[PDB]
């Protein structure tokens, strides 16, 4: 998985 949290 690919998760981001800017």
């Amino acid at each position: 998985q690919f998760i981001a949290w800017l």
